[PDB]
């Protein structure tokens, strides 16, 4: 099914990089570097990685969604609407080369199911609900537990999605998060009802992006 093969254009090994916390301009502009040395015949990559607190918000979006409070948002490039990085999330970039022609929402449904299957792993019963990327508990409202925002460029993709592992959710409230106002926004630590950091799920979240992307996810 659509989920079985590959969604790549070269089987090499992705290199996983493994970062701290870095500012979100500069994951940018290194998201950039890796996409041109891609393109030129190197790598596929995986960043993992914590932001410092900031809010951004992709084209889509409408000003009524943003900060209730003013705080500055980040102009940025990647699919979707408004989100929030900081402490305790998890944003995984990868930087992977897609076989033509392209076919991004396989893609999309690639990183769900990577995430899907951290959150099954870790016991949870996570889904996806249609034309809401995203990888959510199920429940009124239902909860988000990760976002997804992609773009491929050059065939090569670029963002990505965050895991909410411990993170503080207050920052969610002051926004319309990825344009849904009727849902709620969770985190591992939320749902599992102990602290879940982001250290106790890279090399699980590492390890599932880069099976699904080749279709040998469990
Ligand atoms: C809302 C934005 C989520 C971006 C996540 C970026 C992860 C690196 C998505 C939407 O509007 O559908």
């Amino acid at each position: 099914g659509a989920m079985a093969g590959s969604i790549r254009s070269k089987l090499s090994a992705i290199d996983v990089r493994q970062l701290g916390t870095v500012d979100y301009r500069t994951a940018w502009q290194l998201q950039r570097e890796l996409a041109d040395a891609r393109v030129a015949g190197g790598a596929d990559t995986l960043l993992l990685l914590e932001h410092p607190a900031v809010y951004t918000a992709g084209r889509r979006t409408e000003t009524h969604e943003r900060p209730i409070d003013g705080t500055p948002v980040v102009d940025t490039d990647r699919g979707g609407k408004i989100t929030w990085h900081g402490p305790g999330q998890l944003v995984g970039y990868p930087i992977i080369g897609l076989a033509e022609p392209l076919d991004v929402v396989n893609y999309v449904r690639r990183l769900e199911e990577s995430l899907i299957q951290v959150c099954a792993d870790l016991g949870l019963h996570a889904g996806r609900v249609d034309g809401r990327s995203g990888v959510w508990l199920p429940g009124r409202p239902a909860r988000k537990v990760a976002a997804i925002g992609v773009r491929v460029s050059r065939a090569t993709t670029l963002h990505g999605f965050a895991l909410n592992c411990d993170c503080d959710l207050a920052a969610f409230t002051a926004i319309v998060p990825c344009g849904i106002s009727d849902a709620a926004v969770t985190s591992l630590s939320a749902e599992l009802g102990r602290t879940v950091t982001v250290d106790e799920v890279r090399a699980t979240v590492a390890a599932a992006v880069c099976a699904a992307l080749d279709g040998v996810l469990p």
